[PDB]
């Protein structure tokens, strides 16, 4: 009976903003209390930037009211080279006064021009900040944009349950299904079977699970080692590896790290082929968000983001979800 | 009938910490709700630094309990190069959950070894952060240390009322006078008369003021242009200026800026002579905190701090106070 209490993080300078408000409102369906915080780059000691920030806050309060999202907004002014500590401090200090959000909601980072680099470069920090402060995190990904309360969807919502998460992905999909925007859809729960798993038992146990929770969902089990999917993904990967192509203890440590990199890339591509085969036309896909790298290198962030962009390439809407423990 | 609701800021690594708790407790006398935040330098994405931070928080909760200061504590982990944005963000975001501190309490910054430079270099930022977020600020200065509830003081508390502050300095002194530690003292309100002020009228009007507020305070008016004080300060300044000694529009702009620097230094020294003449043996001195520089240069901070250190040199305990407007 746990439900998300949301904390939205945004960077200010329009589409991703209103999309995020719409998703937040549909998750909450008028209940709860949501905190929306916008980060505005400027001088935190300047009165002119302060009232600029309170104009933004007023505009955000109006918007929340329009999408019928119950809560309040807050603007935070930071200087450019301090966005990192300002964000992580907000997460540690939110609800010093009483409320405590248990769920962070953010947008997938953009990284096409130089303006976006502050939001791209803090992505891993935000993911770590959530789990370290006992919050789930939700990451919305999509250039195909998100419906408002004016629309009625009725296609597929696919929950891929491929990690032990206590059913967190499933809860998010079930919660959307309760809102009128998504109520018409068909919920599907897709398990991915490894070579040693028992597909029939996975199907039966998932069916008994949703039956006992009285959830109207279809159950499907797909094979990660599918011959066709594996051949296709391998051939695709080799072509990708050629584009971006344009003593003993530390030796073998180097080989092992490269091995795992190549292996992780082949896996991402195989997952993408599987998602395209089964959910190319799905209106919503919910996935676990994998553990981010422990290291702060720029290559580590670039690799993490690329892994996930490759994995979810050419899909419509993806929501990544990650809990705490 | 306004009263301060405190927010203490500390940097962690012992004496200044407990001194600050004692002053906070004496201002509040068991009432209100106080937030104590400690800044711990580390990795905000590291679990090991997180539970380190919660040990500190537990130790602080115990200490507040001992000095009978009602409220709670919070530890914030930041990296070293992000202390600036982490502090200013805490001030903007404290009481997102309900409570709203209206008064920041900090310690005068230390700047003797390289460990202190993070706290010294954020001093002006903290002063601006308070006023921009509609908070008064209180700055405790003293190497001669502060009494705990075990002691009874009975010397002089001198409120220098030399700026239009709505009586904020006086309120702070009156509040201490209500606590048993300071109740035995004699409160003195000292006005400083410029050459064109009318000393007799200043005295009469201050006496009628405290009479109508039913405050037991003595009233004294001193002359800033005192011949002896002015001669002494001038001779002292010339000696100081020799130690640290070891087209037309921008020309005159340069001369004017140097003029005001030399003039500000002579004034600081004159004020210090006046405070030593009248309050050398006072147990507590309360002063307005002057507007900090608008510029972020390192020389601007160095000059601001030096001005105030020169002004309050060789005194026992000084509390600077600054409101909002």
């Amino acid at each position: 009976n746990w439900r998300p209490q949301l904390l939205l993080l945004l960077s200010m300078q329009d589409v991703r903003y209103l999309n995020l408000l719409n998703l937040a409102s549909q998750l909450k369906a008028g209940k709860g209390l949501t905190v929306v915080t916008a980060f505005l780059q400027g001088d935190p000691t300047s009165p002119d930037d302060k009232k600029k920030g309170e104009q933004v806050k007023a505009r955000m309060d109006f918007d929340m009211n329009q999408v019928r999202l119950r809560g309040f907004a807050k603007t935070l002014v930071h200087s450019e080279d301090q966005v990192r500590g300002s964000m992580s401090t907000l997460v540690q200090s939110v609800g010093l006064g009483g409320l405590k959000p248990n769920t962070m909601l953010i947008s997938w980072p953009v990284h096409e021009r130089e303006e976006d680099m502050t939001e791209y470069n803090t992505f891993i920090e935000k993911v770590h900040a959530a789990s370290i402060n006992d919050m789930a995190i939700v990451v919305a990904k999509g250039i195909i944009d998100f419906p408002s309360a004016v629309f009625r969807m009725s296609g597929m919502i696919d929950v891929y349950w491929i990690v032990h998460d206590g059913g967190l992905c499933l809860l998010m999909g079930y919660l959307l299904k309760q809102h009128k925007v998504w109520r018409g859809c068909k919920l599907r729960v897709i398990g991915i079977a490894q070579e040693s798993d028992n597909n029939v038992k996975m199907q039966e146990d998932l069916q008994k699970y949703v039956y006992q929770l009285r959830i109207d969902a279809k159950i499907m089990i797909v094979e990660l080692a599918d011959p066709e999917i594996s051949k296709n993904a391998f051939e695709r990967t080799l072509l990708m590896e050629e584009r971006t192509m344009m003593t003993k203890t530390k030796k073998e440590r180097m080989k092992a790290l490269d091995r795992s990199k190549v292996s992780k890339m082949h896996t991402a591509v195989r997952l993408n082929e599987l998602l395209l085969q089964h959910s190319a036309n799905s209106q919503l896909i919910l996935l676990n968000l994998p553990k981010p790298p422990v290291h702060k290198d720029q290559q580590a962030l670039d690799d993490y983001v690329h892994y996930l962009e490759v994995m979810t390439d050419k899909l419509n809407r993806v929501i990544f979800v990650r809990g705490t423990g």
